[PDB]
């Protein structure tokens, strides 16, 4: 007693809006940071129909019966994260059913620390996530800092992270976590010491690594596994996975953790899990410990240098000045613009990025820059030598940007007015578009 | 820099497991109250490149850019919700990001009380959802008892929501909101008794009607809308769409709430939306609205009181004699077995049913029933004729489980020895895939 007429038919409407999605998504280079393209074996698992299936608790202690291939599912999908990470199944678990990255890091908080327990996170202004315990003097912006008592490190002015102020709040504060690994910050993370000040005070190390996930899996950059007690990822970013995250907690530095987290997913937090997100991590987890994916990884890093090194040699000033990642931030007060005026200059002309804060704004309303990284454009099949290409792109916007701002003004809404119609950024689009919609496309 | 081969050929480990859920989701009788079965169109949204897309915030006002066809599909959610649910988008709205039906509940508890808040829910154990404040004397179960204050209206013995003693405990405890709307509760609510009840307290009142939000669409049962402030369900149950969850707010009652319940949801809680979810939910939306399903959904009450209807007639009790929506909860007492056996008998011969207190237990280690429910069934072709013959399989489950005990004791370790190879069981499993294989499946 259901309709099976194919998605065209039954909803036209909808469908149309997806076909144009998809040529966006084609036509577009994509400097979205946490961006990535699956492949169509992941698609297929996020529409499979285990995602009817109902299987709250853990394998083998199911509330529902019919569960015997979910649970062989759901303890793929762990041992294949553990692969991954390099960890052994001995001192090393894994719970596969947060939903997506705030969820599982407020999951493993409360578990450490439970409610109005105490934590420090690096600031969003500074490059830490809204669940790293953000808040503003107006109100208690997330829930992690407000469910938990929460203090917030602010990097140095050349925007890197200042240890010497990570430990003066420690000592003072006391908290029982501090969470490291960031959301836009271009450079690498001294874990090490991180642990030695979590060990003088006897707080937990919490390292999200979601940017860096790939990076780190693949030993390219530091290994977080070495140190911290806990360690949270997405998988829908560098890794190329579905939406979906992970929580690994280390037996072997604290006993009992394994029960604590899974409690705090479910029952605490969550219910059901999403079978079909499960099924997809799983299938793309097989990928990571590929060779071939090491590879993509790589070229990342490649695409990253190249791209920086392209856009200095165009007088463009990074944050940090480079990046050690995937990711860089454009500091863009040297020529008086906005990001939020690059970032529609930039839509204009099939540009994605993201507008960001760096360490001079005292407002995340007018930030001073843009974040861009190479991730999806990687995926896509880009090389070294195009990256001049993506640098000569930005360029141009920012040279637009700076003529828009020049007849309409620094209002933003005024601003907009000058985009439609733009010859020049319709030139651009036509180049952004002829290029983009050439490359290989999962 | 990808690998596009199917998934079959790029997992063929996972692509058994899941040809083999298939198979069994297939030869199944299908009883779980919670599950549903989506259509093809619903899991191509699911399978969508929508879901490599960041669209953090709300349509207009995203952090990223990119984002023009995910707006008119968020927005065109939103509509679709509004619709189905026959109330006015000047009037109600609706948040559409929320990843899954305890993410909902949570969210919109916090927009209205915030930490250390007062809230009041019906007890686990008469019906209630974890994420209505349930907890134990032992521990903080829910996040939702820990993270809030809570107190936990029981039923009488008879089964039944004791509205004597819900005031009497308003009055005392004097909470900022009661949750009505439950997820193992076989009858209707007085909604405009809770009304009442709230206004005298100056409570919210909080309706999630997750397991019967078809019957308040298709306005075959009470409409919650005339009196609740704020109203939650999922999706993946009755109203048969993709794994997600959806937060009603009445704007008219409560001027403010919509900011409140938007920020709840994020940056409060979550951060970058699941758009395939909300492509799907999308599509079913538009089916929800058409006259066919309300046909579907009747055929679900109609099939539930003859499931009912039957069991009686082969003197099995139901926990208020009988139900007046799509599921019923049976009391196993009187043949002195436990739903764990239950379910474990039940699932040897592929009917999937979950265990489930009654009121006369004092703990949730040896639940004394077991819950049933036909929206699945429904969905696979299944008239009110066919019912008996499920009632039937379900008795001789229940005469094949005092028969396993008698022989091999009441420890559950020592009953599933008696499980493997029973030639009854055989004969059953049998009777169950050959009726089970022959239905429609989506
Ligand atoms: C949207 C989001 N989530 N997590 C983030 C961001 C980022 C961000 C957040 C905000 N927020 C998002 C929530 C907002 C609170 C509200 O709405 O009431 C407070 C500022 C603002 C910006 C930018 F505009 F660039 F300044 C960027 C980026 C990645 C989009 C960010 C930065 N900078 C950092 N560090 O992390
Ligand atoms: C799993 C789950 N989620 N929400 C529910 C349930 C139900 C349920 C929950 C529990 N729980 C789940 C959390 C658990 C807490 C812990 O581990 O510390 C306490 C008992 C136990 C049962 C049953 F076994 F039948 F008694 C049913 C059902 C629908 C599966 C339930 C009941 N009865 C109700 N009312 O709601
Ligand atoms: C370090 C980090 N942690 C957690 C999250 C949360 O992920 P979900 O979006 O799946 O909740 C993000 C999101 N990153 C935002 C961005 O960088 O674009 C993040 O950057
Ligand atoms: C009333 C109610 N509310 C919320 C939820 C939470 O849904 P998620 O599983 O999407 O978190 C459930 C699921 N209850 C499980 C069941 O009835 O089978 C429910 O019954
Ligand atoms: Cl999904």
């Amino acid at each position: 007693m259901f309709n099976n007429e194919p998605l065209e038919q039954i909803d036209k409407e909808l469908h149309d809006i997806l076909a144009d999605e998809e040529k966006r998504q084609r036509e577009t280079i994509n400097l979205i940071a946490s961006e990535n393209l699956t492949n169509g074996a992941v698609r297929e698992c996020l529409g499979n129909r285990v995602s009817n299936k109902y299987s709250e608790g853990y394998p083998k202690k199911r509330y529902y019966g019919g569960n015997d291939f979910i649970d062989k599912i759901e303890e793929l999908c762990q041992k294949r994260a553990l692969e991954a990470f390099n960890v052994s199944d001995e001192e090393w678990g894994v719970n596969v059913q947060p939903l997506s990255g705030s969820a599982a890091n407020v999951q493993a908080l409360y578990a450490l620390v439970g409610v109005k327990g105490k934590i420090m996170g690096m600031h969003l202004c500074s490059g830490g996530h809204l669940t790293h315990g953000f808040f503003d003097e107006k109100k208690k912006v997330s829930i992690t800092s407000d469910m938990f008592e929460s203090k917030l490190y602010k990097c140095n002015s050349q925007g890197y992270v200042d240890l010497d102020a990570v430990r003066e709040m420690a000592l003072s504060f006391k908290p029982k976590v501090i969470i490291c690994g960031y959301t836009s910050y271009p450079r690498d993370i001294d874990y090490q010491q991180f642990r030695q000040i979590c060990d003088e005070v006897n707080a937990y190390l919490f390292a999200d690594i979601s940017h860096i996930s790939s990076f780190v899996a693949c030993n390219i950059l530091n290994n977080p596994f070495l140190h911290a007690d806990v360690v949270t990822t997405t998988t829908h970013k560098i890794l190329r996975g579905p939406r979906s995250a992970l929580i690994f907690f280390n037996k072997k530095r604290n006993p009992g953790i394994e029960q604590k987290i899974n409690s705090a997913v479910f029952p605490s937090f969550q219910g059901g899990p999403h079978n079909n997100k499960i099924a997809a991590v799983a299938c793309q987890l097989k990928e990571v410990h590929s060779p071939a994916f090491k590879e993509y990884t790589q070229q990342v890093l490649l695409n990253s240098k190249a791209l920086a090194k392209a856009l200095i040699s165009k007088q463009i000033d990074l944050v940090t000045n480079g990046t050690d990642n995937h990711l860089i931030v454009v500091d863009l007060r040297k020529f008086s613009i906005t990001g939020s005026k690059l970032q529609e200059t930039c839509n204009a002309i099939n540009v994605s990025l993201n507008k960001n804060t760096i360490p001079s704004d005292v407002d995340c309303v007018s930030p001073s820059g843009v974040r861009i990284g190479t991730p999806a454009m990687t995926t896509r099949g880009a090389k070294e030598k195009d990256m001049e290409f993506i640098a000569d792109v930005l360029a141009r916007a920012i040279k637009i940007t700076v003529d828009l701002q020049e007849q309409y003004g620094k209002k933003l809404v005024d601003f907009k007015k000058g985009l439609p119609g733009n010859a020049q950024l319709q030139q651009l689009k036509q180049e952004v578009v002829t290029w983009a919609g050439a490359l290989p496309f999962p």
